[PDB]
């Protein structure tokens, strides 16, 4: 039925393209790839899967395949090429509401396109990812975090409603008011319960510009205290975005230059500072203020901080240019063949009470004396802005840190071993971290990830919405 319409492809080129991801570490060939022209095609697949005894195929939903460890694969199954839903010129897959208070976006749509459509109506989503070439459905199946999340929550806290087709092949509209169980399950739900075909995203009046600062520290305690100050509830302070980065001594000049923020003269000044202080690690807060009034507002906030005097660095850019900053980084790295490489990324949420310990063991310990390529990102988040009824798992403390160690790769085995060593350190130290963007490979690890109560809920939702255990098998939770 679908295959004859050219939609279900089994040819080598189709299966090969759906067999690798951004991680570039694991691969798994699907039996077939669906190229749906409409949500009707997805209903048809899931309905067939639901109603057919001896249905052979697991089903994954490939967004843009930005997964690190095969989460978007369907080994010997069917991968849905979600992008196909956006092929047709009409009808539009992104609709800003009549009053401009939300934007409807297809699950397959990339956030960069949501941005552009929103800005055309003078509005924009409030909560982002660092990198915009990711799908709406993909980030919402994880959490979606960036420097705005401290004050607006992750992207999953900025969804009004969704259309989801479940593993039963039923199209369901869900929200806090209707089918809330599915709504909560799908958000951070790792593609386990159904496919998001549309999500209603909160927007705000679009700021025109961002004053964009980097502040330099040699002292982790000062660096982290200041991040916590900037992101503390008052309602929040003036900063629109707060992240941070870590720079190890061995690759200091190189890693500073690789931010794309510091000029060569800037780098030289920071290298000189680290030298005089014999610092093994340098830290930088990255913050923005969306908008002479800016000058005074910025001066007032900076006055509350304790970065090294002389080491505030400023840029002033269009809001959209700030948001899409990493696109330029990809273009540059790709030209040098340094983008499409293995990415043994380590991402976790570390409770505030143990972040100094993590710094001691990892940044001042394990990572020392290595050539680091890729950003090491660290910044606090506020639990209050997360909904613990949703599937996403976070640490128990009111404040926890996003720690994203974005290693680019004989190097791969070394980096993989290093990541195991970091996790070993955390476990031995009794740090109650949660992984993010990682898949686990046995039951006990997944149960630990969610905790007993949330796991049991996760299973209840799985039985309700995907009883055959077909969906997103690359997460290795039920497969
Ligand atoms: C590649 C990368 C990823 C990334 C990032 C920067 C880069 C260069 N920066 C991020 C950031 O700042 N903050 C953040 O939260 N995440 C960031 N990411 C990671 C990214 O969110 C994940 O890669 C995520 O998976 C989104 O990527 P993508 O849209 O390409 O989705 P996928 O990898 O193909 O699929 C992931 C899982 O979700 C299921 N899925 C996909 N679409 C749907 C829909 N529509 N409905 C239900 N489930 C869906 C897949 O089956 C798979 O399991
Ligand atoms: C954006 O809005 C348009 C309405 O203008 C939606 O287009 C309709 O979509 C349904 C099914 O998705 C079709 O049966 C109709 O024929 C379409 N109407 C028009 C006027 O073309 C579109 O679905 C919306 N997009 C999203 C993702 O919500
Ligand atoms: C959570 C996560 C994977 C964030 C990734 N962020 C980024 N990923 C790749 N390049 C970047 N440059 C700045 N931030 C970058
Ligand atoms: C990673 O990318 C390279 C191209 O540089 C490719 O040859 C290789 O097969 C990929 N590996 C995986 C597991 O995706
Ligand atoms: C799912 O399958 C069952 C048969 O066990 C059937 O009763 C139901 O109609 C199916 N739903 C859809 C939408 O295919
Ligand atoms: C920083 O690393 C360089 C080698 O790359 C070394 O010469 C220097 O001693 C290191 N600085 C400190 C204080 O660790």
């Amino acid at each position: 039925a679908l295959a004859l319409d050219g939609k279900l492809r089994t040819d080598s080129n189709a299966t090969a393209a759906a067999s690798t991801d951004f991680g570039n570490i694991t691969s798994a060939l699907p039996a077939a790839v669906l190229y749906p022209s409409s949500t009707g095609d997805l209903v048809a697949l899931l309905s067939a899967a639901n109603s057919t005894p001896g249905w052979p195929y697991t089903i994954a939903f490939r967004g843009r395949g930005h997964s690190l460890m095969g989460q978007a694969f369907a080994p010997g199954g069917v991968v849905v090429n979600m992008a196909s839903l956006g092929d047709a010129a009409a009808p539009p897959r992104i609709n800003v509401s009549a009053d401009g208070r939300y934007v409807d976006a297809g699950g397959e749509q990339v956030w960069i396109d949501v941005l552009r459509a929103s800005l055309a109506r003078g509005v924009a989503p409030r909560s982002w990812t660092d990198y915009l070439y990711l799908t709406v459905g993909g980030t919402l199946s994880n959490a979606g975090i960036s420097g705005q999340a401290f004050r607006h929550g992750p992207q999953i806290s900025n969804v009004l409603e969704m259309d989801v087709i479940t593993g039963h092949g039923e199209m369901v509209t869900c929200s806090k008011q209707l089918n809330a169980d599915l709504f909560d399950a799908v958000l951070g739900g790792l593609g386990q319960f159904g496919v998001i075909t549309r999500a209603r995203i909160a927007v705000e009046p679009a700021p025109a510009r961002a004053r964009w600062v980097r502040f330099v520290y040699t002292d982790f305690a000062a660096f982290s205290a200041d991040q916590e100050r900037l992101t503390a509830p008052r309602s929040f302070g003036p900063m629109s975005y707060v992240e941070g980065s870590v720079f190890v001594n061995q690759s200091l000049a190189t890693d500073l230059a690789n931010t794309g923020f510091f000029t060569d003269a800037d780098v030289a000044r920071i290298v000189a500072l680290a030298g005089e202080r014999n610092a093994t690690t340098v830290y930088s807060i990255e913050a923005t203020l969306n908008y002479a009034a800016v000058d005074q507002e910025l001066a007032s906030v900076l006055g509350t901080l304790s970065y090294v005097e002389g080491f505030a660095f400023q840029r002033d850019v269009a809001y959209a240019a700030f948001l899409d900053r990493v696109h330029g980084e990809e273009v540059a790295l790709n030209k040098l063949g340094l983008w499409r490489v293995p990415h043994p990324w380590l991402n976790m949420f570390v409770p505030r009470s143990r972040i100094a310990d993590f710094d001691r063991g990892v940044f001042k310990g394990i990572l020392q004396g290595t050539d680091i390529v890729g950003p090491l990102i660290v910044y606090p988040l506020n639990k209050s802005m997360w909904d613990d009824g949703m599937s996403a798992a976070t640490p128990s403390e009111d404040v926890f840190y996003a720690v994203s160690l974005l290693f680019s790769s004989n190097d791969l085995a070394r980096l993989q071993e290093q990541n195991r060593r970091i996790l070993r350190f955390c476990d031995l130290a009794g740090i109650q971290y949660k992984t993010y963007l990682a898949r686990h490979t046995d039951r006990s690890d997944w149960v630990r990830h969610f905790g007993a109560a949330k796991w049991n809920r996760f299973v209840e939702m799985k039985n309700k919405y995907d009883p055959k255990r077909l969906l997103s098998p690359g997460q290795d939770i039920f497969n």
